[PDB]
């Protein structure tokens, strides 16, 4: 039922910025070892097998002790990086537009501003985890979650975000986190965000 | 007051297994940041500033809300990386020996065992994190402390290591934990485990 997804783009269509090599194993590899793990623990348990990845991930209570956890690192983490894959485009970058826009200017002031808080809180998680752009309410934040937890699980709807985890980056930029942060801003697809948004609101 | 410890052998002495170029890294980079942000926290406070790592690791609780977790992330990494770097050597590998083998095989029958066990918590442990052989009193189980903390933080007297942190393989292994894990096994120099067993008990 839960499937890895397609790439809209090519493995290189990347490759300046996040080098193909690690494209392929980051989705071929991590990504869909997650959608593994998640279809191997729902196995058998009936009611969850017929829940929407979201809401699914949503209400982390009607899961098991047994194996909430395990939906938990591995239903997040399928979502997460789902999301991901569609926050890039080598057709993309530049500067937020739409709603999403001004919404960030009436923020941090400029998006410049913003910028600078993003990168401090995706430099900011310790270990592993993800960087976000939340939505609460009318309002929007910025966060980080954790190893794989998912800002869904707080009633919080994402719009963007980036693994932070070093295996989306240790390839091309070792230690360098900063750098792979900054250089991210320019594959960053603000359509999507966009999108994102008015759906979310 | 801290600084960075000197490598008992070249960066290339164990080249095999973990290459080199991590080693440089992972030691002149990652655990130099460590020292560098713990000197820079304990900065101005005092009563601290005077004790010794362990001590200081120890007791978390003395050190105030505003920078208790500094003195963890960075506290704890300093000192498991600082008690890695030993638990590996050109001329090491093979079986444990000493009081530690007996122990060992009285645990989970045999060595082999034991390894079975230990690889397993070395993979189990999700996101970044390490895994160890503790030596809770006369006794010694098997764990895994998340991101930096140290098992010393929980009483607990470490003897063996593992970084797990993505950091500490993904350029040799990248997504192949199990192999990194296995190949460990080959350079881990049994003598200091040994001598790390002593003094704790
Ligand atoms: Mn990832
Ligand atoms: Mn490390
Ligand atoms: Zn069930
Ligand atoms: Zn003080």
């Amino acid at each position: 039922k839960f499937e890895l997804p397609e790439l809209p783009y090519a493995y290189d269509a990347l490759e300046p910025t996040i080098d193909k090599e690690t494209m392929n194993i980051h989705h071929t590899k991590h990504h869909n070892t997650y959608v593994t793990k998640l279809n191997g623990a729902l196995e058998g348990h009936e009611d969850l097998k017929n829940k929407s990845l979201n809401d699914l991930i949503s209400n982390l209570d009607a899961v098991p002790e047994n194996i909430r956890t395990a939906v938990r690192n591995n239903g997040g983490g399928h979502a997460n990086h789902s999301l991901f894959w569609k926050l890039m485009s080598p057709n993309g970058g530049g500067k937020p537009t739409g709603e999403v826009a001004d919404k960030i200017n009436d923020k941090y002031g400029s998006f410049e501003k913003f910028q600078e808080e993003f990168a401090a809180a995706a430099a900011g998680r310790f270990g592993s985890g993800w960087a976000w752009l939340v939505v609460n309410n009318g309002e929007i934040e910025i966060m980080s979650t954790p190893i794989q937890d998912n800002p869904l699980m707080e009633g919080k709807k994402p719009i963007l975000g980036l693994d932070v985890w070093e295996h989306a980056y240790y390839l091309k930029y070792q230690n360098k986190r900063p750098d792979y942060i900054s250089a991210f801003w320019n594959v960053v697809n603000w359509d999507e965000v966009a999108a994102q948004y008015s759906q979310a609101a």
